[PDB]
């Protein structure tokens, strides 16, 4: 849509293991929660997402101050994940090792 990437931040559930972590240099599991950052591309004519694990956003260490505005894709999350993403932004981040999965079929 118009100005779809005029944000800083993205959050969503992972449909498949096609995204890779720009922060811890591993790959992101499917049927799990992930975040990304909106950066101006050297290779593309606009803003592009830098994907990483949900905990890895808070290892990049950015603050979020109006999360339902700044975190694109938050509208697709269910209430328990919306409450946890907003609570994590109020809490100043959560930074643990996260999932044991990496992007494979039936990895849970
Ligand atoms: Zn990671």
């Amino acid at each position: 849509m118009a100005e779809s990437s005029d944000k800083l931040y993205r959050v969503e559930y992972a449909k498949s293991g096609r995204a890779s972590c720009k922060k811890c240099s591993e790959s992101i599991p499917k049927d799990s929660l992930r975040m990304a950052i909106m950066v101006q591309s050297p290779m593309f004519d606009g803003k592009v997402p830098h994907w990483y694990h949900f905990s890895c956003f808070w290892k990049v260490g950015h603050s979020i101050r109006h999360p339902d505005v700044e975190v694109d894709g938050f509208s697709e999350l269910r209430w328990d994940d919306q409450q946890k993403v907003k609570k994590t932004a109020e809490a100043g981040g959560v930074t643990g090792k996260g999932q044991d999965g990496i992007g494979s079929k039936a990895e849970k």
